[PDB]
């Protein structure tokens, strides 16, 4: 009459829960929590571009750390190791990655050219000191970026960068970041045989990405 | 049995005899200096208009054999190290005609080809490092740089430099070395893509003036 | 007796005939006998420079300088900069060559194996030290050493030209100086250039060895 057989509601339940389980995943995929926002690094990194480079990036990373414990890694490992892409050369000091995002400090001392890469994800550069100058696909004008000026560098867009002397930036990446290391280290496997700084950018990695899950927890 | 590899050799001994004599009857629709002398015209305008009115006098000197333009297209060339922009106006298997150069600047290795290279500059400069010397060589607007063939040099174009180029030789083979970057360096195979679609958009354009 | 089912055996030996192998290795040149020798012909006009070099460098060590016949610039392609080569030693721990540019170039100097010192001719040496934010600048008469696992960013000014030793694994080095031939510039002709100069040295390195 009003009853329920013991075994249909067994299975009803096991039918529940994959309905809800399904729609769970899909409501916290949607969330797309982020722990950076891309004009907060724009916007921090504006504020130093007026001292010298070293004492604004040192600056920089002692703020960076207050606002954002448990993201940044530490003292002990904390590497400039160079990076060559796209047939220009440039050095990188990694202060954030997980799967989705990185935030790290980028330069040249002595200027550099090459192509840009097409990530799958968002990248945006804040000058800090120096020039960057773009050339977007399709163009034949260039433009040119000073410190304190942000390029950003959208999914699937492939440019030419020029560099100039002394030329340093904070970057904050967003996208599917495991696959830009893809083109990052292009240069570094058959031009330039640096097994070490191969090493280096993937403990680097390994290290940021060490850092997040145990923040987690 | 050892029939079927006569016929089949036979079919393939005349088909060869076909392609060696089309190649041989083969006559050029542009001409060396045709290019070069219409180039340094344009020379003294900027880069832009440049471009245009060459484009357009090309297609009244040889109708049918420019590329319309829903099929004109800039697109990069990363190669022999160095970096610029190429749009493509005419190829075939043994021409081509397009306008190259580069809004930044750039500097690498020229390439070896199986063909002789033209360019006339219209803006910008073009230095030229020749293998074995200790000089480099400087062209200027309205200048032509010939680069022969097994020739290799080392390239150097300034800030802003722009030309028009025809090439006659093995033009297939060519685009080997121009996408060897693409391939092990930039990894851009969308602009992979696109070159090879701009040259099947030359050679569709040929095949059907040709036969219309 | 019987032992049941070596290396103590194997180690003993290999080590032992390694070291005794350090010890009978003997260099033609000294970590510094290039370098003073060079910093006496900077300011001069480099093609000068260089003839008086050579003429030297045979008189101070006789079976150990390639020929005129021998000698060939070559280009160089690697870590992204272009340059040209002109090898007058090579061993399988040694090498003596002149190299620069006409135009610049810039690029990943490259680790390696061994140790590698310039003196500088003429031009500008830049050099950009890893882990530093900073480049110091090398005028001629001035020597850069590269030491060993050592990775910097270097860049040459046009006309910079300079006389360079290394001393460690060379056949590792010419790994890397063969990187971009390979890979970007798919220029075998140099490839088979520069192979063939690294040949010829080791071929008068034999003979001299041999028959003094
Ligand atoms: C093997 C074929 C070598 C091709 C040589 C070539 O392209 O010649 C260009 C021609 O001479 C331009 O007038
Ligand atoms: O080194 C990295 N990434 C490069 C590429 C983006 N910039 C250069 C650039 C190119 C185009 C437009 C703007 C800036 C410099 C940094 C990198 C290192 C570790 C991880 I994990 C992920 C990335
Ligand atoms: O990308 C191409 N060609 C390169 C190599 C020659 N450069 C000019 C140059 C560079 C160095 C020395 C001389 C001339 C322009 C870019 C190319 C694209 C489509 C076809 I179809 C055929 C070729
Ligand atoms: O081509 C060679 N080597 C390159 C890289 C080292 N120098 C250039 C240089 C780059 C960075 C810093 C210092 C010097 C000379 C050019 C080479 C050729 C034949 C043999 I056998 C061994 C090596």
């Amino acid at each position: 009459q009003w009853a329920v057989g013991r075994r249909w509601a067994w299975a009803a339940l096991l039918l529940a829960v994959a309905a809800v389980l399904t729609q769970v995943v899909w409501l916290w995929l949607g969330t797309q929590s982020f722990v950076f926002q891309r004009e907060e690094i724009a916007q921090l990194a504006r504020q130093y571009a007026g001292l010298d480079h070293e004492l604004a990036f040192s600056r920089l990373i002692v703020e960076l750390r207050r606002l954002h414990p448990g993201h940044v890694l530490p003292d002990e490992e904390l590497q400039w190791v160079f990076v060559n892409a796209g047939g220009w050369m440039g050095a990188m000091c990694l202060l954030h990655a997980s799967l989705s995002e990185y935030v790290l400090l980028f330069g040249t001392a002595l200027g550099s050219r090459g192509h840009s890469g097409r990530y799958w994800a968002e990248i945006s550069d804040t000058i800090i000191s120096g020039t960057f100058h773009q050339w977007r696909e399709g163009t034949t004008k260039s433009e040119v970026f000073y410190p304190g000026e942000t390029v950003v560098h959208g999914p699937g867009e492939a440019t030419a960068v020029e560099w100039g002397p002394n030329t340093w930036m904070v970057e904050y990446g967003r996208g599917v970041i495991p696959s830009t290391l893809a083109f990052a280290l292009a240069d570094t496997v058959f031009s330039t045989q640096d097994f070490l700084t191969l090493f280096y950018t993937l403990r680097s990695y390994a290290r940021g990405l060490r850092l997040e899950l145990t923040t987690y927890l």
